[PDB]
């Protein structure tokens, strides 16, 4: 409703970089005109000439003379027009955005595609908060969201989770601190935005259930706060019903959400996007402008053509395929974890990604278990304390990935764990 | 000397990403150990699966099954380590910079392969500017650096410049405002850093000789401020011997070098790199490793694979390829001047790059005469005030590319070009 509260004044400054202005009256109008004012180097002298890349279930994808070229060449900065028109639709598909036909100043929907969602996160972080705002976000969460909000030197106020994701009461005892007309006074310092991962947060697996989403979102329009959906597993749950997102029920408009093709189609490739309010999508992308300036146009051109023959028939049927394998690997550690560490060990199933997060019974602090008996019993998993505002906290928690692992090799790293466990108690 | 000056708060603060801390005793020791710990996707679910990318005066690039994978998949923040290592090397053939064997400590020569020059710039701006610092630079200056600068506060301040790049005189009474001692002094605000392209600077063409970069770096010294040597033309110099840069004689370690592919290789793989002291390389590593995370693999490995084939021998191969095109380009356009606008402008001849700097005699703005006669008389150039602090100011200058015209398209152009001024006047 008011974006300029969730805008720092380094980011309101910013102005748009002109590489379209003058290059902007050249298609329509006078077709025959010449421009000695582009910023453009001349591609022929690029030495990469053509290209042909096999694709499983799917056509072989070639670019010829003139599209490698374009490929070698500077594009637009929110990304290239046939890459965004088709993720638009897909954002359509998926969540019917109540954003899509707003005014742009009352949050209009806009997409930004972003050399990896990560990037566009931090843009966000940073054109956000100033030093001393205060954010929400449930704890354990990802360790690179933590050392991005460290510098920025914001409170980080924790909200309390559990197998369901955030805890709603916690949230509305949280924000009773405040009123929510101190959303408009500029001295109270009310929370700027609530941060959540909703579907197999890293570390812990777990997901929001579609009631507390509804919960949270209502007490987000209360105390005028943002909502930052980082969904990176949202196309990784294993439920295969996805619950409605945060995206979803956005009718005030204060919902960014972070989409990202890394765990299904190429982390290497740097391709993710954000799906935003207008206002503060065009915040991000002039950031873009003097930093990374576009996601390479070579990388988006691989991913568009992939996506258009596909279709979103084929794309969701590639979903559904990385789903079943992920899903056979949770059953594998799952299995393992029932042979070798009940009894010592207790976990939840996670309900989407990569990890499963394991608390060890009868002891405080597990990085000595593991670090020290790793090079000697050669099994290595990832203690929690990385996951922690406070990293330096005796954790219990060991976070395992089943995203590689064969059954044989869980089996043997369970069998080690569990021994060395016995061995300390 | 002492880096902590040139670093901010928030800068100073970041930590590093654990994406290798617990992925780091697997290599060596012992070889045969599970690991449940990394955070990586498993890359078989990826859909390309080959490439084959054909090159001009060079071996066909492949990309099998495994080296695709491998593509696909995150890498480390700094870049690929046989990209960094050949273009270490590389480095130290063409700059040979003191700083190669200094304790890290103290400036020891540090790269880190960059999401395009521009990004490196960008987080090095972000890492030593606190609002109201004072900045030196050359104006006309690219449009996008005056962008970046704009919203973090700092006071530009111009140092004048001519044919042969900025004037040492200048610069020394510009500092002269200060004492030498007043850079220990926390109260006085000395500049931070000097900020130049010292070769074909966009908009002007102009590059700076040997013996003002000697004075220059002796000023920088002097008050202890940074050179921030911005240089993507440097492969683009017509006269073939190339002028020793800043970092080639930079013994005390208080050089950032950024260079760029973007003109000679491709400027949409988005792919350059910085070299620079390692403390500060160190603290833009830390920046990637929150928003990008790293170049992209896929075209990291495109480069390496070229480069390594074509050695250096054949790297400089193409860039005198490519020097020669642009260079005709130089003289075409030139040429074409010479005819149509002898008497009704003047300009200096390019060093290098790709630009033409135009002033037009007897008229004080002229963003009138071609943005008001564009659709019309069917000729675009670009005006020169967006390559100053103060845009708004009149400017009579207008930037020329000759990267890309024939000769018969700019002969028309200056025709074009040269009717209008003799209207207008």
């Amino acid at each position: 409703m008011n974006y300029a509260r969730f805008i720092t004044a380094a980011s309101a400054a910013r102005n748009p970089s002109p590489i379209r202005t003058m290059t902007d009256i050249l298609s329509r109008g006078p077709k025959s005109m010449i421009s000695l004012a582009g910023g453009l180097p001349n591609p022929n002298m690029f030495p990469f000439k053509t290209a042909v890349i096999t694709v499983e279930n799917g056509k072989t994808i070639q670019f010829g003379e003139e599209m490698m070229k374009r490929a070698l060449q500077y594009s637009p900065s929110a990304g290239i027009p046939e890459l965004l028109s088709w993720l638009k639709q897909l954002q359509i598909k998926l969540h019917n955005p109540p954003t899509i036909h707003y005014p742009p100043s009352q949050g209009q929907m806009d997409l930004c595609v972003t050399s990896g969602s990560q990037q566009g996160l931090c843009k966000v972080f940073e054109m956000i908060i100033n030093p001393g705002d205060n954010v929400l976000l449930d704890e354990p969460a990802y360790s690179g969201t933590l050392q991005s909000l460290h510098p920025l030197g914001c409170n980080i106020i924790n909200v309390a989770s559990d197998e369901s994701g955030i805890v709603p009461d916690s949230l509305r005892d949280i924000l009773s601190r405040w009123k929510p007309e101190d959303a408009k006074n500029p001295q109270k310092n009310t929370p700027k935005f609530l941060y959540t991962v909703p579907n197999g947060n890293n570390p812990t697996g777990n997901s929001l259930t579609s009631e507390r989403k509804k919960e949270i979102y209502e007490l987000a329009r209360k105390y005028d706060f943002l909502i930052i959906e980082d969904d990176p597993y949202y196309f990784l749950q294993f439920n295969k019903f996805r619950v409605p997102t945060f995206l979803s029920m956005d009718v005030d408009g204060r919902v960014i959400r972070a989409d990202s093709f890394s765990k299904i189609i190429s982390s290497g490739l740097r391709i993710g996007f954000l799906t935003g309010p207008k206002p503060l999508i065009e915040r991000v992308i002039l950031h873009i402008q003097v930093s990374t300036l576009h996601p390479s146009t070579f990388n988006q051109l691989m991913i568009s053509q992939l996506l258009h023959e596909w279709g979103e028939e084929g794309f969701m049927a590639h979903v559904d395929r990385v789903i079943d394998f992920y899903s056979n690997q949770k059953d594998a550690i799952l299995a393992a974890a029932d042979k070798w560490l009940t009894g010592l060990a207790e976990w939840h199933v996670p309900a989407a990604g990569m990890f499963l997060w394991i608390k060890v019974k009868g002891i405080n602090d597990v990085k000595e278990l593991i670090e020290e008996k790793a090079v000697k019993m050669g099994v290595l998993m990832l203690p929690g304390n990385a996951f922690y505002v406070d990293s330096s906290a005796p954790s219990p928690y060991l976070r395992a990935s089943f995203s590689s692992a064969s059954p044989e090799q869980m089996d043997v790293a369970f069998q080690v764990l569990a021994q060395l466990i016995k061995e300390s108690l």
